[PDB]
């Protein structure tokens, strides 16, 4: 019943995070028990005959956000609509100010005793913007109606992309942002150009967040180019950023790939150390940007970057659009980082699911192939989305589902359909035990929601759980919001 293959992540890998769509120039935030990933919007752009050109950056107006408890099963929280000049988002779209939000930032900060998070963004090469919210998810606001941070922010002048933010809460609760990138001269820099490009900068924010204190301090990082990061590994800050790709390199200071360096204080002086992960072309063949944050969840550091995996596996040329990767990134007994083995394995699966809970329908580990929107479903979490474009034998599957010893009494499924479908749940694999099967009926259409439920029997302990989905012809099968089993 389950014929779909997954694109690029497989069944068994954690990477690339996600494959039903892209995600590029990815930032985490760690918050009560969360990962969340932020994303420049990849979309593929097309040719007008339908085929698919190189990536321009041209869809990169929305902020993608996914989080996980786990590392493994990944909630889709759907598009943040940032940009909203030109103009369009239609409509919809958040900073009127901003044509693009490339490369988000993210940080939480507790203010008058609550939770307050700050979304930076660039609006390409020209400037940083933020939005507010009092969820990691939103809704957001934009606070300012214009940018934070543009070339007349004092300290700014002399960066030749002012984007690639990275927003850094310290321990204090002082709020920092590092910018930058670009190399001076043109479309001919000298090699000294090349080596110390002088475009990194670092700037103290207000309590707020949302404005700067003081000037921007240089970040003299040799051979810079883009993608600002900021770490604290016992006491020390790591500034990481990616090398450049022109000129002659040192073997210390391989072209496109990730460097550090660190500093006893926020703001520097920084001290090349420093490179620990090679271009994602080195790994997944070859190649492009580089883009990558560091973030320790659940007690262990990571770092979360790109890679065009997904793209190529369609197109046979990752063509600039890329996907997010996790890996585990290790600091040394000396404070030095060891190179980050990328792979696509990426990391196991760090606890269980808990599938009595209501567990939306777009947390899931792996899929093929479907999509997550926006869902008319009412109720449900900020921006709730729902799974579809489902066809027959399209499936989506969650790591490690606790059934407990008791073991699974019924399963509820929330779903939408004009023609209705069925739904397997399988254990282990696309093909394994099935424990219960869910009629979708005809719920009078794709907006018209009804929860249904069924028996469930066979589902004791942990296992990788399938959702397949059959029906016959079409077209959507059926959307296909949340579903929580019962208990025993
Ligand atoms: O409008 C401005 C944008 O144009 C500017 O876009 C930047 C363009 O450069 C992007 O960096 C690319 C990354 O790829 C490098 O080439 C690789 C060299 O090794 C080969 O193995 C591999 O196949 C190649 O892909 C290329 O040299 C380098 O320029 C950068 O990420 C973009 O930001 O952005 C700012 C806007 O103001
Ligand atoms: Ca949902
Ligand atoms: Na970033
Ligand atoms: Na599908």
């Amino acid at each position: 019943s389950a014929t779909s293959t997954t694109i690029a992540k497989h069944i068994g890998n954690s990477n690339p995070l996600i494959d039903h769509h892209l995600g590029a120039d990815p930032v985490a935030l760690t918050y009560n028990g969360r990962v969340y990933i932020y994303m420049s919007s990849d979309d593929y752009e097309y040719n007008s005959n339908g085929t698919i050109k190189d990536n321009s950056f041209a869809n990169l107006n929305r902020v993608f956000v996914i989080s996980s408890a786990d590392m493994v099963n990944w909630t889709d929280h759907g598009a943040i609509p940032v940009a909203g000049a030109n103009g369009a988002n239609g409509g919809r779209g958040i900073a009127k100010w901003a044509g693009a939000s490339w490369a988000p930032s993210i940080a939480v900060k507790k203010i008058n005793g609550k939770d307050k998070f700050f979304l930076y963004f660039a609006n390409s090469g020209g400037g940083i913007g933020v939005l507010t919210a009092d969820s990691p998810i939103g809704p957001w606001t934009d606070p300012i109606g214009k940018p934070l941070v543009t070339p007349s922010t004092p300290g700014m002048s002399g960066v030749v992309w002012l984007f690639d933010p990275a927003v850094f809460v310290d321990d204090d609760g002082t709020g920092y942002l590092y910018a930058g990138g670009g190399v001076p001269g043109v479309s001919n820099p000298t090699q000294g150009q090349w080596a110390n490009p002088k475009t990194a900068r670092v700037i103290k924010l207000g309590p707020d967040m949302t404005s700067v204190v003081g000037s921007a301090s240089t970040i003299d990082a040799p051979f810079m180019f883009e993608d600002s990061g900021l770490h604290k590994y016992n006491g020390t800050y790591y500034y990481s950023y990616c090398i450049n790709f022109g000129g002659t390199h040192p073997a210390d200071k391989p072209p496109g790939e990730i460097g550090y360096m660190t500093s006893s204080s926020p703001m520097g002086p920084f001290t090349y150390r420093g490179h620990f992960l090679k271009n994602p072309g080195a790994f997944f063949g070859g190649g492009g940007n580089n883009h990558h944050a560091v973030f320790n969840f659940k007690n262990e550091w990571y770092v979360v970057y790109h890679a065009q995996t997904v793209s190529s596996a369609l197109f046979g040329a990752g063509k600039g659009y890329r996907s997010p990767h996790i890996n585990k990134l290790v600091h040394n007994a000396d404070g030095s980082i060891q190179e980050v083995a990328a792979n696509y394995a990426g990391v196991t699966q760090i606890s269980n699911l808990n599938p009595y809970n209501r567990v939306e329908a777009e947390t899931f580990a792996w899929n093929g192939r479907i999509l997550t929107e926006k869902s008319t479903a009412p109720g449900g979490p900020v921006n709730n989305q729902h799974v579809t474009s489902i066809q027959n034998g399209d499936w989506i599957a969650v790591g490690n589902a606790d059934f407990g010893a008791g073991g699974a009494r019924s399963f509820k499924a929330n779903v939408a359909s004009t023609l209705g479908g069925k739904i397997e749940v399988r254990l282990d694999s696309a093909d394994g035990k099935l424990v219960g099967t869910l009629n979708v009926p005809s719920t009078g259409g794709a907006q018209t929601w009804r929860e249904i439920e069924t028996a469930v029997s066979g589902a004791t302990g942990v296992h990788k759980v399938f959702f397949v989905f059959t029906g016959t012809g079409t077209g959507n099968l059926f959307n296909f919001d949340y579903w929580q089993f019962t208990q025993r």
